């Protein structure tokens, strides 16, 4: 049914010559983009670089987007110049950008407007506290987070939804039984608010700390459909990742 | 003499297509680059494409960069990695970013930080509310926010200010610009010292265009600018002349 989808997100962390090298590791890995997805997030300064670099069955994205057009918006990119760009994805609503930068609901909304507008692809994450999670909240807490924006959804191929399990982040961690759980209750909810082909078509990664040991036992999992992974997609060992799911 | 320095910030704005005419115009005036700095400043994802356009005596740089190292900062361009790609300048502390996204003093002086631990050259943002101005607090606001980050500039060459007036972005005359810069410069002296305080450049951020640009460069202590909506049009090589 579903195709499943993995994605590095590097985060804040590369050189020109690291990922020369890197992508170089990566290229080497045959797989066909008609039956799984692989998403690179590169910094946004290093995109022309990495895109480049990599062949064109690594589909790639940026880590971020503006909740705003164009205009007078210093700093920001937004969804028409992604467009432009044809980068294909973007990431809305990480965990850090809540944290470090106190994007809200409201933001990742915004934000997810204004990607589909501009026929941008979106990976969405949402997770709930340690506090929440230690008074059982959980889903009362994704329950709101997915709310926030998920009627805006159209085409159910074109928006990514990512559980982080920012109570883990250390510490730690969820067994894949404890994420799948958790997977098949956001399913529940997108099929209670959008109707249940919808909720069957759309993928639901996990955004917890994946490795090459974890990585089977993860995708395994019925309503699992990939990754956004962090650290270990900096990492050669990632085709390894990558693999798990083809 | 201070050498004036003339700032394109394109801010939320491109396309591929337009930026390759337009660098291509700009590419047409025939300045030297020792004489003054002309720096233009592209969306992030438009920067090697920017970069590659332009001739060479123009220099680049980007509209924001992170108060964290690399790392898990998801979204965010450290100042290393700036370094790694040579790009020369940095913006920091707009007032866009103090609105929208939250930036504080203390982000502008952790910003700067890096910036200068990576050998980046930083032009930084600041300026008053209507209401601080109002409230007749111009030069209490403007003492603060410079002496957030002034203490840590270790090179006069490689770190200009910039005076925004917020209040009237709904402008300032030349002669009222002209009173806030040169306060600006005091500050600057009773910080960092005298010789220094004569060796900043320092930028006037309100609205800049082809008919005011002499009036306020021809200021005692104005000695350039940061440029918007008329960085993004052809004419802006005749704001590049009023300094030439």
């Amino acid at each position: 049914a579903r195709k499943y989808f993995v994605a590095a997100n590097w985060k804040c962390n590369g050189t020109l010559e690291s990922i020369k090298s890197l992508t170089n590791s990566f290229n080497n890995l045959d797989f066909d983009p008609s039956k799984l997805d692989v998403v690179v997030f590169p910094v946004s300064v290093h995109y022309d670089h990495t895109r480049k670099l990599l062949q064109s069955k690594f589909s790639t994205g940026i880590q971020n987007v503006s909740k705003f057009g164009n205009g007078s918006y210093t700093g920001e990119v937004s969804a028409e110049i992604a467009k432009d760009l044809n980068i294909e994805y973007v990431i809305i609503g990480h965990s850090e950008r809540r944290k470090y930068f106190h994007e809200t609901d409201e933001d990742v909304r915004e934000k997810l407007q204004a990607s589909l507008k501009n026929n941008l692809k979106a990976v969405v994450c949402f997770g709930e506290s340690l506090e929440q999670r230690e008074q059982n909240k959980t889903i009362e807490v994704i329950t709101k987070q997915v709310k926030a924006f998920v009627d805006l959804i159209d085409n159910f191929d074109n928006v990514i939804l990512v559980y982080e399990p920012v109570w883990a982040i250390g510490t730690k961690t969820a067994t894949p039984e404890q994420a799948q759980l958790v997977h098949k209750e956001i399913r529940k909810i997108v099929k209670d608010t959008c109707g249940e082909k919808q909720a069957n078509q759309i993928r639901i990664l996990y955004g917890g700390s994946v490795n090459t040991e974890n990585c089977s036992s993860l995708i395994q999992q019925e309503d699992i459909d990939g990754f956004l992974v962090g650290n270990a997609s900096l990492k050669e060992s990632f085709v390894d990742i990558i693999k798990s799911a083809m």
